[PDB]
């Protein structure tokens, strides 16, 4: 009586005649597009009790109340959701009552009940009792609440019979239709269910039951239904099916297929009989009782219902995402594209093996198939005419296949036929022959010395570098004077340069719209003097790298054609000290401890270089006499919520700013007629960090960070980029080192004298004398100069009596320690 | 004492020595970047009275009062503005009071006094009396208001001396500095001026004068100053110089230059001595007394300070926008660009002549130089080495220069050289020799059959179209079965197709990233059977365009290469009825008058056709009996609160596609294997027509077709349909005859009347209005009720006389009320 898989019904009522025996539809259910409205309440299915997956009702004409059609539908499990909902009521023509009065809970998903024509009573449904995470319930599009006439038994006239429940301060009746209420199981059950007239159900139960505390009496189980009993976990030797039941291996090979089905046969793993084994695991043959781990990324079969999965764009490769092996092939006909590779390395860069051919056709912007990294082997079962199991035709600007210095590839059951790729030189393919076990499998015309790399150029020689001068933003190099078979042939020398620090960059990574655009060319002609060799002076080269160099010539091929030799030199990697270095960046340092200072910086951005060694010059800086000569005792998707506009006139602003700047330039042109401490050095070795110690506790230090690199010797050092930092004051050095002395003076005056700190931190700015008779309220200031002149200070016109005093020093770092109590007295006479 | 042009000073006080004799600085003034702050109020310039243009002060250290430096500055004309503004005080280091106490008016532009550390006394400067359009002023960023200490004589302690003026409900004192107030001419003086002690000046005056109503006493008058006298208009034989004065033609020609100067010599136009004559007019030689109209676009010289304006991007084409003749030479080196042409037709499509070379170096994406349209002639004075005054090297994807069918191009003083165009067919250049008269000016190697079009390739033959089958949204075609010197050569036959109705299209408009990307290639090869000639069946055609197709031969070049012939067939234009037709769009109509109805529609987007003539079938429609059998008597946008822009739109796309495929498989497996005639009036060429001789108020059906050029052979297209109602017959709804009344028992009255002869649409009901004194009672009679009885009955009426009226309810609207019906009912 377990109907499955999910049932579909549309365009007629008679299709409901397939629901007499359905109690738990093991799947989803669709009752949709019933536009006839021919029949009425003659189809009744009390047997239906649960839908494992979501339910979809749509355009069901002639239907007024679902509860009549599908009663006893105790619970919807909703293991699979439509979008995220376990029930769909879309554009319901004439439903008045939601019904489902026996429906009690929804395990997974929300509901969409919108834009119906005559539905209400949704307000009377307290989904909180039925549904968890109800905030996703989407019922906005229905009738305004005013008109539908929310009433039902109890809340109309007759004695109330619906229970009273509260949501968000709404303690009122809950119900489903005009004929019945919405009861909920008492808190006496807690999470447990119950039956009519408040008889509470078994713990392992849900929806409803027939007898109190009986496993076999439950209408719907809570988690898993087996052997006519609801159980909390899957009994041993039995293995969970999808959703709501346990079951033993035998069928799990036997559930072969029925219309919509895959296996044939379901495998058991992790204690459950799933459709296919999870990731990182492999089904060993037709076994279904367990599943063994594979090892690597094997568990992904990329198969598609088609045979030749043809690709023509990035959007064409989305389906193949994160997949390794296909029972098929490739076919590209891209006729335009920018940054396409960076996408295809991601979508299908994981493809690893193919059972057939790999075909490339009429692709312009394809430059070098290095953008498909993981292909290792090709079987060739799915072959072309003539058993060509690896094809590339009319690939205009193709440059070269996957890197072949370290990577390997194999073709098992076929050959390859490259044609009409004038930029696919024969050197890249003469290596393919020896590697994929196909050297003699085919003839040479299949690897024709024609169109293959045709404009990939006769047979190029090498231009010999005569010398390599260099500079600090300006490479140089010179090379052999080119002498063709006929001197009139050659016309110039296109001189390449890009920044390839890492030797893994070949002459064909980025050339010009053929190989992409990375090697930013520039050219210069041979001098008219045949006695002066072709030598050039690049410039404008950003710092940091082997802005490499190599020489080809833009030459003339005709009449003799193949006899026209052309030339291409080797890929030299002139370096820095060719682009000789420069100055620092990002200078910083701090004082963690006294007589210590951590200095750190970063690899500077324009040192025209690569790391050799770093130097910082730190010099003690003066404590300015300006501070000494001052008496401080008396001295005293963003904001566009209110975006005004998006100025496409930024270009007009550009021109206006250019006009202003040029006006200021000519303005400048014509306004004026023709017009104590040593340096300490500690080179770092290779890092931009170092530490400085043996420093006075509270001295201000200047920190000259340099790019004194490998060529600091020849070309002198770089500039000295600088920063200054202070040290951490010596704790306890600010306290007064000696006792205070007091002497009497006339006019009831007292003179106070004391010593000065031996090692003040920075400088002593002032002294704060605190004194008084009973409480030291009086506070007066003494400057360092005032202290020097008198060795202290004077207090005049003090009242008779005894006194206690204290003194504090104000260091440049902060306040000092208070002096010990000073006891003195003044007599009236 | 008329210093000019504009004066500028910086970086030192000693440059202020250049203002002792300057009374009216005939230009702008810069006193900026004085960071020294060396001196103080020792430089005094009472003479300075007016600045013709804006005044800029910036970074003038050590200055606390501008009024001391530049007193008597009565008015600033501000003819030329800084940005839109006649005064800019930017980051004034220490200025305290603006001074300018003698300044009275600003003619053009506004002021910019912002972010000054120590500036004050702007709140008391009521710019309205000085300035027009005070709204744009911006003084938020300066010294904020709270401590500004805006006080001045009178408003502090002592007896008030500043006058009271009101702006936006603030009638209080105005002033300049702590020592002086803000005085202005009274309402007695009006727009017109005055001096101290309120002695009102002359009419043609401004700022200030010396004596009341005297031409020669004005300190700085209103509009124009000449011969020591102000005048309202520039006197005859004298010509207005820029801004504030007139000058005889002799001076207008004598002003050669002084450092910053253009003419050398100024020309006279419209009564004013201008730097250059305005647009559309030309200075005949060196004449300055007058300027004569030229004719066309001559008056715009494109000359640049540089000699070889090198072109490297669209941003490199802006400066020469809207320019016709360059006296130099131009170099394209764009290494990448999309839609660049469309831009350079506007930026540089107007250049016509050049006195020098045109050179193209290292341009990958340049495809056909047709986009530089206006270039007609090249003089060539500015030449390269070897007299190459028209040069092209390393244009990778060049296809074709300016269309040489109707376009002429000329070079006067040099030859031309083109190399490293692998895609420049020699047929594009062989005609150049005969157009610019340069056939012999250069050797054959100069326009060599070498590099020029090297992959413009060998030489193309032409195929024969054996037959041309065609279809209705889809093509077919065949051509001759070519036999090369060696059969193994050919590997496929290229099959282009685009939509080129206007026969002005060559194969090289947009081919593929070489010529741009327009001819959307797709290819099919020869069939295995040599007895079956190459045939093909394309698809994907958009309707209504005199379509385009052609073929070439894609060949293999080696061993002999040049002998590998290839081929190119003619650019055929398979057409409509080859792209056989389709069905209509955009049908509408309305009723302007009875028995008339205007019908209009649109030439469909899918006619697949040539306009030949349109057909409309209109049919009278029945009036539904449903209505008859019913008794009606009783019946920068939303982003002010923008939530987000879903970059997850791709994920939404996948979810939607998943749902659609789900529904597709769901559809697959749900079900196991399962009163009037037509009238026609063909339009001729337009999509409009009229239909007449129609019943006044009958609803019509309007079938509009694409029954077009070849509706003959393949029958008509679909018949796209709409309805439309006519205007009701005015006056046909009125009752045609009188009403009759009869007595009935129970004080009842029976009313009978005739029916409209030609009701408009249908008579739904009758509204009888009756009463004794006032016809208050209103009752309804249905059409069926009237038919059964010929009227209606009224029962239980009170005794007395009565008057009644009746109205009919037509489908178009209410009818006309009946004439008064007089009747009476007796109690017994």
């Amino acid at each position: 009586e377990i109907c499955g898989p999910g049932i579909d019904i549309r365009n007629d009522y008679q299709q409901l005649k397939r629901l007499e025996n359905c109690t738990v539809i093991e799947g989803y259910l669709h009752i949709l597009l019933i536009s006839k409205a021919e029949d009425y309440r003659s189809y009744r299915f009390p047997k239906l009790t649960v839908i494992t997956e979501y339910l979809l009702l749509f355009r069901v004409a002639g239907l007024e109340s679902l509860g009549d059609l599908f009663p006893n539908l105790t619970v919807i499990r909703g293991w699979k959701l439509f979008y995220n909902y376990a029930l769909v009521i879309f554009e319901m023509t004439n439903l008045k009552d939601i019904g489902l009065y026996n429906l009690r809970n929804i395990t997974r998903g929300a509901i969409r009940i919108e834009k119906n024509a005559d539905l209400c009573y949704l307000s009377t449904v307290d989904w909180s009792l039925i549904l968890d995470a109800v905030s996703n319930n989407y019922i906005v599009g229905n009738k305004p609440p005013k008109e539908c006439g929310d009433l039902c038994p109890g809340t109309m006239e007759e004695k109330p019979m619906c229970e009273k429940t509260t949501i968000n301060n709404e303690y009122n009746y809950r119900c489903w239709t005009t004929n019945r209420c919405q009861k909920m199981c008492p808190s006496t059950c807690g999470k447990r269910a119950c039956t009519e007239n408040n008889e509470c159900c078994h713990p392992e139960c849900l929806g409803s039951c027939s007898a109190p505390d009986n496993d076999t009496a439950c209408v719907a189980c809570r988690h898993y239904y087996y052997a006519g009993v609801c159980v909390p976990a899957c009994p041993p030797n039995t293995y969970r099916f999808e959703g709501w039941r346990c079951v033993d291996r035998d069928f799990c090979a036997n559930i072969l297929s029925a219309e919509s089905s895959d296996s044939e046969g379901f495998v058991i793993h992790d204690g459950e009989c799933m459709q296919e084994c999870p990731s990182g695991f492999i089904r060993n043959g037709s076994q279904s009782m367990y599943c063994i781990p594979c090892e690597g990324p094997c568990p992904k079969v990329c198969e598609e219902e088609k045979k030749t999965k043809t690709i023509d764009s990035v959007t064409s490769a989305q389906m193949l995402q994160g997949c390794t092996i296909f029972k098929g092939n490739l076919l590209i006909n891209i006729r335009r594209g920018n940054n396409i590779a960076s996408e295809l390395e991601n979508f299908m860069g994981l493809i690893e093996v193919v059972t057939g051919y790999v075909k490339i056709r009429h692709s312009h912007a394809l430059v070098s198939l290095s953008f498909l990294k993981n292909l290792r082997l090709i079987l060739g079962e799915e072959q072309l005419e003539g058993n060509y199991s690896f094809y590339v035709l009319d690939n205009q600007n193709l440059q070269q296949l996957w890197d072949w210095d370290h990577r390997n590839l194999t073709i098992k059951a076929g050959k390859m036929y490259f044609a009409f790729n004038p930029k696919l030189c024969v050197s890249e393919i003469y290596r393919m022959e020896e590697v994929t076990g196909t050297k003699g499998r085919q003839s040479k015309g299949d690897i024709n010395t024609r169109n293959n790399g045709e404009r990939a150029s006769c047979e190029s020689d090498v231009l010999h570098f005569t010398s390599t001068t260099t500079s600090k933003n300006r490479i140089i190099i010179t090379w052999h004077r080119y002498r063709p078979p006929d001197y009139r042939d050659l016309i110039s020398f296109t001189v390449y340069y890009k920044e390839a620090p890492f030797k893994n960059v070949t002459e064909y990574d980025g050339q010009d719209a053929c190989g992409s655009n990375s090697w930013n060319m520039v050219d210069v002609d041979l001098p008219p003097n045949k006695d002066v060799e072709p030598g050039i002076l690049l410039h404008g080269l950003k710092p940091w790298t082997q802005y490499a160099v190599y020489v080809k010539a833009v030459t003339l091929t005709m009449v003799e054609n193949d006899h026209i030799r052309g030339a291409k030199s080797e890929i030299l990697y002139i370096r820095t000290n060719a682009s000789v270095p420069s100055i620092p960046l990002d200078v910083l340092s701090a004082s963690n401890s006294s007589s210590q200072l951590i200095v750190k910086w970063n690899p500077p951005s324009l040192p025209n270089g690569n790391l050799s060694y770093y130097i910082v010059r730190w010099q003690r800086q003066p404590q300015d006499g300006y501070l000494y000569r001052h008496n401080y005792c008396s001295k005293d998707k963003g904001p566009c919520c209110a975006c005004p506009k998006t100025e496409a006139e930024k270009q007009a602003e550009k021109e206006e700013a250019e006009y202003r700047k040029v006006f200021e330039n000519f303005l400048h042109n014509s306004i004026f007629v023709p017009r104590e401490y040593p340096f300490f050095e500690s080179r770092v070795d290779n890092k931009e960090r170092t530490v400085i110690s043996n420093l006075r506790p509270f001295t201000l230090y200047r920190i000259d960070i340099h790019s004194c690199n490998h060529e600091a010797e020849k070309l002198g050092c770089s500039a000295s980029n600088f920063v200054f930092a202070r040290t951490m004051p010596a704790e306890g050095a600010d306290d007064i080192p000696g006792p205070v002395t007091w002497e009497p003076r006339p006019e009831n005056s007292i003179f106070l004298k004391w010593p000065e700190p031996e090692n003040p931190n920075g400088l002593i700015l002032m002294y704060e004398i605190k004194y008084g008779s009973q409480v030291e309220d009086q506070r007066e200031c003494v400057s360092r100069q005032e202290y020097r002149k008198y060795g202290g200070a004077k207090l005049n016109r003090l009242n008779p009596g005894n006194y206690t005093a204290r003194i504090q020093a104000t260091s440049l770092s902060g306040n000092g320690s208070w002096t010990d109590p000073v006891f003195f007295y003044v007599q009236a006479k």
